[PDB]
């Protein structure tokens, strides 16, 4: 019968101990005068900060508010891939709190996870990993709100499992591997390299081809029966690459993407 909880009045189940390590990693990236955009996680000890692209898009000037008193460190966009909905910011600042290895593969449905956001003011909302997809997504029931969005979703050891992403109960974060993958890609390459190509009009499928019949079943041998299940597939195939299968078929040499 029953089960557990801490029994005495000595202390009580404050995840605070495990959270506040990574809560320090979560920065506001702008309680009256809250025209703040949302949050971001300082990923680099040195200065780079992951966040959503939607947190930054449109913003003519980014001021990043840190967890060590409200000193708005100014930020330049390291890189913005909206398809991934991630974005990097640098602030010129010290050995800042880093993110962590949360292997997005290693996390599973029911992993205690905390969406830490900074919408000022640290803000942690707790839930569990609700779902895991591919497109590549953590659904979680830690209140993912735009204030929280771009901040960290973290497993109970404090490790970044996700970077929170606001949308539209169910809250989504971008897997700390898809973040790692694209955040490293963003520190390196300007944005996330991925190439272009029901169908429409542009070059690469015209610059090196001319797709007849409109619906392209497979993409380089891989079947695609789902509307924009190719926007991910063709997106994957790093621009400058060649793609196949046309639907009847033909092969293309594609090119770089765009500013959405």
């Amino acid at each position: 019968e029953r089960v557990s909880v801490p029994s005495k009045d000595d202390t009580i189940y404050s995840y605070h101990d495990s959270i506040k390590d990574s809560i320090k990693a979560v920065v506001n990236i702008s309680e009256r005068m809250e025209r703040a955009l949302g949050s971001g996680v300082i990923i680099s000890k040195d200065g780079y900060i992951v966040t959503n692209n939607h947190v930054i898009d449109g913003a003519d000037k980014i001021k990043v508010t840190i967890p060590g008193s409200n000193k708005e460190y100014s930020a330049t966009l390291v890189g913005t891939d909206s398809e991934s909905d991630l974005a990097v910011i640098r602030i010129t600042k010290d050995n800042l709190p880093t993110i962590k290895f949360s292997d997005s593969n290693d996390i599973s449905v029911g992993d205690l996870v905390f969406a830490i956001g900074n919408p000022f003011g640290e803000s942690v909302t707790q839930g569990i990993v609700s779902a895991l997809n591919k497109e590549n997504f953590i659904q979680t029931d830690a209140s993912i709100n735009p204030g929280n969005s771009g901040g960290a979703l973290i497993d109970s050891r404090g490790g970044l499992v996700g970077i929170n992403t606001a949308i539209i109960g169910i809250g989504f974060a971008i897997p700390s591997n898809m973040v790692k993958d694209t955040v490293t890609q963003l520190i390196k390459t300007g944005k996330i390299e991925r190439g272009y190509l029901s169908v429409e009009k542009d070059s690469p499928a015209k610059k090196a081809g001319i797709l007849v019949w409109d619906l392209i079943t497979e993409v380089n041998g891989k079947k695609v029966k789902n509307t924009n299940e190719l926007r991910n597939l063709i997106g994957s195939m790093l621009p400058n690459q060649r793609v196949t299968l046309k639907v009847k078929e033909r092969a293309f040499t594609l090119t770089l993407a765009e500013r959405k």
